[PDB]
């Protein structure tokens, strides 16, 4: 089991963290949804689906800087939406194919009421994504660490 961003970062067998560098709308009006897709930036496979079932989960979500202060977020994890950030791990999603399949994340952020002006500045840290794998075969338990930054400022107008 390994991933990659769409850019071609990869984290190898065993796990370890990438940087994944994201474009987000540049007007977010109070009411309305800031949406970080990464189901079309981190894609993962399972290295050998003819014995082994892979399960990987989001162990856990952080927010940072604009996204913890200006933001109310929930996590959608393969169709199911959450509190994000999280409370607990979510249930497995099955990787058992060599062909690579995206992880289903996508963070869902509104605006709070006091959020006006530059809400996320460009180039910082505004998440912190766990991906946790094991599997049906060993006692391999690994985490791939997604450092998530933002790539322009996010207004949220007056
Ligand atoms: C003849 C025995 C071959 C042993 C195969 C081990 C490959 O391990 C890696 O890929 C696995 C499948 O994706 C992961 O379950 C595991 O945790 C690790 F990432």
């Amino acid at each position: 089991f390994a991933c990659k961003t769409a850019n071609g970062t990869a984290i190898p067998i065993g796990g370890g963290s990438a940087n994944v560098y994201v474009n987000l709308a540049p007007v977010v009006n109070v009411g309305q949804n800031l949406v970080v897709d990464l189901s079309t930036q981190i894609f993962c496979h399972n290295d050998y689906p003819e014995t082994i079932t892979d399960y990987v989960t989001l162990q856990r979500g952080s927010a940072y800087g604009g996204v913890l202060s200006n933001f109310s977020g929930t996590v959608k994890y393969s169709g199911s939406s959450y509190p994000f950030p999280t409370t607990s791990e979510t249930p497995r999603v099955v990787y058992n194919s060599r062909t690579d399949k995206p992880w289903p994340v996508a963070l869902y952020l509104t605006p709070v009421s006091s959020a006006g002006g530059v809400a996320i500045k460009a180039g910082s840290l505004i998440a912190v994504l766990i991906l946790r794998q094991t599997n049906n075969y060993n006692s391999d338990d690994f985490q791939f660490v997604w450092n998530i930054y933002a790539n322009n400022d996010v207004v949220v107008p007056t």
